[PDB]
């Protein structure tokens, strides 16, 4: 599990998510969205279960991007949520919240909430 | 932003945040749920905009939690995202995505969603 | 149910939901959001459990609001999700998804998530 | 518009969406599940934007569906929102809110979100 997550991974949009994860649970490496207010790559941090269950259940895992890096800062974060399944067509199936700081005012209309599909090719 | 973040927070079920934040925008700390298939503490991870706006708007912010340790693994991850607004009623505001894992028969239904307010008492 | 539903209901943004509850489980009213690109009323259609379980449960329920009405057009639509929960403090705790109609570019930005309160005072 | 969201529509789980759209922005129909707690047919009753912008962008849209009938009751509901988008691969994509009837200890866990994608074949 820790062996299938690892590498380099991309979704429907474009982006490139690369991860190590840790035998102890940690998600770790660099996110580079193809939308939005960003470019090149950000830090990302994040969690996995490191002892999924064995009955053939997929690996519950999240993991957040805060859009500062050198070249902007879009005053938001987003969080993916979902589960890494293994076999020849593996898949990471996430859902997020992206959050954008603001005053209290529109703060009723502070987060998006979307869905993406990582694979390991394309 | 840095000194306002990290510390011990607590939501509206009685659980207890506990976060440090780095200057490099890093969260790290513990979690402890009152409620669910959980007890004692958990690794989180996390990241926060560590150049927030400063026409008085929060900062955005996410963080992870894979609800596997020494005692229990619930073969799921919540992520929390949202904003710390300062002031002396001090908040964090989060919506969360928690994935459970799972077959892909009932992987339709595998995502929880709520909402969660930090304070720093109670 | 049927009885401690219809009504006026406000939540905490200030917004008015007028609703009658059809013993069929309809729901039918008006919505006036006190945010947003909105004014005056706006037609609202929903759902609701109408045998729901006597063990002092909530009952399940929705609705939802297209954003036009002869003063605007939002070419949008909110759907709130949700329960009713009677007593002499009454609530309708809700989730929502708002959608706005997009071009296939920022679809990806298409929806934001909320949650409201609705209660009978205020 | 009208034209073309009237119809049978399938999602990806095989599910069958049967909808009307009225001239004045209503949506009344059934739905039947291919998943969950559900057998047959249940009401639905949701809004969409009859005068939708013209700049090829899609059409906001929302229902929701009460899972009783006269053969079970799920004591929940389900809302879905997002878009329609014309064109000879129509389409209506959405995200949903599934809220279950409860008691006031798991009501944090009362809420399931997804997203389902609605076209013409299959
Ligand atoms: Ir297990
Ligand atoms: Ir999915
Ligand atoms: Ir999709
Ligand atoms: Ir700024
Ligand atoms: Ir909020
Ligand atoms: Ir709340
Ligand atoms: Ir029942
Ligand atoms: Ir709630
Ligand atoms: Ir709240
Ligand atoms: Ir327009
Ligand atoms: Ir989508
Ligand atoms: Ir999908």
């Amino acid at each position: 599990d820790e062996a299938g997550i690892t590498g380099t991974w991309y979704n429907q949009l474009g982006s490139t998510f690369i991860v190590t994860a840790g035998a102890d649970g940690a998600l770790t490496g660099t996110y580079e969205s193809a939308v939005g207010n960003a470019e090149s790559r950000y830090v990302l941090t994040g969690r996995y279960d490191s002892a999924p269950a064995t009955d053939g259940s997929g690996t519950a895992l999240g993991w957040t991007v805060a859009w500062k890096n050198n070249y902007r800062n879009a005053h938001s974060a987003t969080t993916w949520s979902g589960q890494y399944v293994g076999g020849a067509e593996a898949r990471i199936n996430t859902q997020w919240l992206l959050t954008a700081g603001t005053t209290e005012a529109p703060a009723w209309a502070m987060t998006l909430v979307g869905h993406d599909t990582f694979t390991k090719v394309k």
